[PDB]
């Protein structure tokens, strides 16, 4: 019941005790493992609140102090009365840093404690949300020297007054279905792109159109807004040895900023909480560019390289994959936009795991997400056993608002 | 109740009911997933149920469930168990059993082939020398001059746990590992311990980078014995690259026949502790893992040096570039010598088709995603995007401890 994890390349064995503090369910049972599935009252609120405050006061070496006992009463009285409660700033900051700390799918968590938290709980309108977001984007972009940040909008009330960013990331490219049957731009965003168009956006109908923000305050209908282009840092993609690479016409944006998730802290639900850090190269080079259902450029790149595309066993896909990812790296580096390669990231995450094992007694890690989608086994995370479990505070998925929202 | 898996690339949704016929445990609980953990004397008491379940399966497969021959077989197994404590499989039940253990191996990407398996019945074997003869026949049959054929050889089942047949090698064919006084390793570092055991048992070691290990064989719970596979039976392939002429001068080769020999086969509750089986290699096994694991041959530096890559920063992706070239070389070398091999694109595509067939015909297909997805180019193979349910079905192959860890030395 104290569990061991072995690294098979180093034989380093770590003992996990943090899992016993585990809260939610995984989706697995003793009969069936669901490891590779993508999506596997006043009465409820007080336990959740207490559980959170207890770990907060423990973290600041004040467990069982009068300041602890007092906050616990003050929160309880506020729930008994208002049916919700408000977090102190210090708790909000702790809660967000820790939700990132607990994110089992994030390889970048060595960074978890440098998070700039922007408290937007005073926001009331879409225009206000727009101001907050532009500010986050500029702050985080930092002219290419990216800094992690989250912006937190007001917490859920009766669930008819939700704040929501409808975008899946603050910045993403448009996707359009054509008469052709094919898809122009990013096919991941086809549906959102049509919701924007349906709302009244004028699409340039190109390959890399930055989507408009679609913002919903206090449960109202959402509203379109263009992010000032001078705030959207983008990198043209070239290759350090293939001169023709630039003619492929590829670019990507510098700032990854997930915006459709829900932050839960002490039973409280923050349904609009966009956060951002910086890219690992493979996210763009392998997934965004090469997934068959994304930009799908392997065919075209291989041609420019004059590889034998006649049989799979030439490994032409694999060969092209590497060059594309060399190119993503080289470009961001050339332009001084922060980016991390998969070797460095995974090495860092291993050191993070070791840190957490000795300091916290463990680290929840979803191996399926942690191992990069190229060159898996030449990264140390491949050989690392990982235990996956759910801790709060957390980031959780939540339904796309268009299936829910009342118009 | 039914369970769905989705392919995120095609939106194809599958429904699994087969997991309902699982009972063995996974290592996971509702609070912890152990999906990436490598490793997460039976009495009459347990035995008849395990026998019954298996024979109910066998008899349904052959469309004879509830038949007179079905019922008589249950009754006869029942009587044999109570009289003798154990029972013997018929030849047909053994064949069906070994095939189904392959079919249910959730870590095998090659299962499209599950029904084409040559079963060698070595249940009459009594000595190590007898084991050696059986294994040679296996290797010559499976090898077939490069045109590989899947096969398994099944030595007598466990009785009291004191009379076990064991193949002490982890594969029938594999290279020696030698730890030097300077702390480096010559040959394969995966095989250092087993190599040391062989030497202690009397093996004269050539001490090279690719010495084919001797078979170390145990019959009927006796001290195991050494045997040299005849070299003319060991197909090996020198590794060269179609465009890099210096590649051959690295001096790499590999054997063509992968044959796992240290697993236990369970059929209707019986335990076959020596059951070596073989098919053919997926290229990444040798190219990615055997050559490129840091704990294995570890050739990335030597290779990349030769390619004159920028080795001064990881972000050149010099490792990734050399890895691809090494894998191209492995597949080129095998195909040029007409030894069967499969690339990872081809093997994963076939597996997805196998998997869907199995959902439609069988009601499911247990798969372990962590193992199925190849250790290079993960997401450009269709399995990466395929959700999978992992669970334990019988008949099965299982791990078992290395025999030097349990064996009582006779002398
Ligand atoms: C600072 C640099 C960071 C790096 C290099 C990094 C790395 C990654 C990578 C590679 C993924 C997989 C994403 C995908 O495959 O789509 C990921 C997922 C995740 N990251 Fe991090 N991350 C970083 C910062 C952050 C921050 C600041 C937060 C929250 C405050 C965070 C929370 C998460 C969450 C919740 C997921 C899973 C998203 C999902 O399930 O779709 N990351 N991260
Ligand atoms: C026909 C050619 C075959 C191919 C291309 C194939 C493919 C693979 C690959 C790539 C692995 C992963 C091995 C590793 O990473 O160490 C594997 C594992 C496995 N395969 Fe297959 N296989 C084939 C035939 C068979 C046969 C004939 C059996 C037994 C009847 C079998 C049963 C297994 C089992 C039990 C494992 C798990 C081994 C372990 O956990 O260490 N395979 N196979
Ligand atoms: C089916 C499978 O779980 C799915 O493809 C996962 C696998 N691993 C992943 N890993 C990361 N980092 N990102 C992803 O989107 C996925 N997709
Ligand atoms: C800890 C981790 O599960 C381990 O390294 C696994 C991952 N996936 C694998 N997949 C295959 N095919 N072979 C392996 O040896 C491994 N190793
Ligand atoms: C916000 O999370 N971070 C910092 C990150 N690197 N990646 C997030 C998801 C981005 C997505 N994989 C993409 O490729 O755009
Ligand atoms: C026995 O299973 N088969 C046929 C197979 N392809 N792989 C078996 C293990 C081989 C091991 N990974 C190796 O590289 O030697
Ligand atoms: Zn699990």
């Amino acid at each position: 019941r104290f569990l061991k994890v072995k690294n098979w390349e180093t034989d380093v064995v770590l003992t996990d005790t943090l899992h016993l503090k585990s809260t939610l369910e995984t989706g697995c049972t003793e009969h069936i493992c669901m490891g590779s599935i993508m999506l596997p009252t006043k009465d409820q609120l007080f336990p959740l609140a207490k559980e959170f405050l207890d770990q907060y006061y423990s973290s600041i070496k004040r467990f069982g102090s009068k300041a602890h006992m007092d906050r616990l009463e003050e929160v309880n009285k506020e729930i008994e009365s208002t049916s919700t409660y408000q977090l102190k700033d210090t708790e909000l900051i702790y809660g967000a840093k820790h939700a990132w700390r607990n994110a089992s799918r994030c390889v970048g968590r060595i960074q978890w404690s440098k998070l700039q938290v922007f408290d937007a709980r005073d926001c009331t309108t879409a225009h206000g949300m727009f101001n907050y977001i532009c500010n986050h984007v500029k702050y985080a972009t930092n002219k290419g020297n990216l800094r992690s940040a989250i912006t937190i909008f007001p917490q859920r009330t009766d669930g008819k007054h939700d704040f929501r960013v409808w975008n899946s990331q603050l910045i993403r490219y448009a996707g359009y279905k054509q008469p052709d049957g094919s898809t122009l731009g990013d096919p991941a965003n086809v549906q959102f792109t049509e919701i924007c168009i349906q709302q009244g956006w004028k699409a340039p109908r190109g390959r890399f159109d930055v989507l408009p923000l679609l913002l919903q305050a206090n449960g109202n209908d959402p509203e379109l807004f263009q992010i000032p282009p001078e705030l959207v840092l983008e990198v043209p993609i070239r290759h350090p040895k293939f001169d023709w690479f630039k003619d492929l016409g590829l670019k990507w944006y510098g700032l990854p900023a997930v915006s459709n998730m829900l932050l839960e802290i002490g039973g409280l639900e923050f349904s609009a909480c966009p956060f951002s850090g910086w890219y690992m190269g493979t996210e763009i080079g392998v997934r965004d560019y090469c997934d068959n259902s994304r930009y799908n450029i392997l065919e075209e790149v291989a041609k420019k390289m004059d590889l034998d595309m006649r049989k799979t066993s030439s490994l032409w896909k694999d060969q092209a994959l590497v060059e594309i990812n060399i190119a993503v790296l080289y470009s961001f580096q050339s332009d001084k936009v922060t980016i991390v390669d998969h070797h460095s990231a995974t090495e860092s995450f291993i050191k993070h795991m070791e840190n957490e094992y000795r300091c916290r007694g463990g680290c929840p890690a979803d191996w399926v997400w942690i191992v990069p989608p190229m060159s898996g086994s030449i990264t140390p995370v491949f050989h690392q056993e990982m235990l996956n479990y759910r801790l709060t505070p957390s980031f959780e998925y939540q339904p796309d608002p268009w299936n829910t929202h009342v118009w």
